[PDB]
């Protein structure tokens, strides 16, 4: 397969920038999250698997699922969570194969969502971490959900401790720095792996 770089962190923290940046470098981005979406849409099969399992409850308006209620529920419930792995984990895991058998560029990014699972990317050459400073978090996070710092606070209290990350990761990038510096570290990270790539079999 292609060489494939598994993109983590959270969004607060400017994963989703990084991203970007890697595409401008013409790299392919394959978003995990957006495939899960696209998997769980309205009247497609995992859809209907959801709704059978949770009920009218996690329906909208819409006829689209509440996912912010999913998410609580699997929070507190790992019964429920490990259900939901169990459905979506295979179906993803194909949609990004199919990604990469059609890969145009020297290398894959595959930005995976905040809960990292690794053991169901044993694909993955390098895993790139993006972390920033506690105050940018709460700042991006307070403008991008209008909520309160200390509301904010309690969004990032619930997240995964990043020791595991940190430890699990081959490069962590940390903005701390504006748009221009994070741009010049995925630049020379970009060089990392198209270097790597080349060398290793």
């Amino acid at each position: 397969m292609v060489y494939s770089v598994g993109l983590t962190g959270n969004i607060a923290s400017g994963k989703s920038t990084v991203a970007e940046f890697f595409s401008e470098l013409g790299i392919n981005v394959i978003y995990a999250d957006k495939i899960a979406k696209e998997l769980t849409s309205k009247n497609t099969p995992c859809y209907q698997d959801i709704i059978s399992h949770f009920g009218s409850s996690v329906v909208l308006n819409n006829g689209e699922l509440d996912r912010k209620r999913i998410r609580d529920i699997i929070f507190s419930n790992s019964n429920e969570r490990l259900w939901l792995e169990s459905l979506l984990h295979p179906v993803i895991r194909k949609k990004i194969e199919e990604q990469l058998i059609v890969c145009t560029s020297p290398y894959c990014l595959i930005e995976i969502p905040l809960l990292f699972n690794k053991h169901h990317y044993p694909y993955l050459q390098k895993v790139l971490l993006v972390i920033a400073p506690l105050e940018s978090q709460l700042d991006r996070i307070v403008k991008r959900d209008h909520c309160t710092k200390k509301q904010a606070l309690a969004i990032l209290a619930t997240q995964p401790n990043l020791e595991q990350r940190l430890e699990a990761a081959d490069d962590v990038l940390i903005n701390e720095s504006g748009l221009s510096e994070l741009k010049a570290k995925v630049n020379k990270l970009h060089q990392k792996y198209l270097r790597e790539a080349k060398i290793k079999q």
